[PDB]
């Protein structure tokens, strides 16, 4: 027990929660496997903040294109999700 001196853990990666990500991006069965690759099995960590792909937090803050991009904001996620909402 160290309720302030033990864990700094982030939000976990369940098959239920992760669906919201690919949902917001509008990912299609055509580029599904393509996104599944870049997203490392749609495994992205976050905590009420910008989201990143597990294992690519080492690739954050670098000059990478959208193809090499491995992080997005909650604002961007909602940006596309709001476009999906009609």
């Amino acid at each position: 027990g160290s309720e302030e001196k033990e864990e700094k853990k982030v939000r976990e990666l369940t098959p239920q929660e992760l669906e919201l990500f690919k949902r917001a991006m509008g990912i299609t069965p055509h580029n599904y496997w393509q996104w599944a690759s870049r997203t490392n099995n749609f495994k992205l960590l976050t905590d009420g903040e910008w989201v990143w792909v597990e294992g690519y937090e080492e690739h954050i803050g670098k000059q990478l294109p959208l193809n090499q991009a491995r992080a997005w904001s909650w604002e961007f996620i909602k940006n596309r999700l709001k476009e999906l909402n009609l």
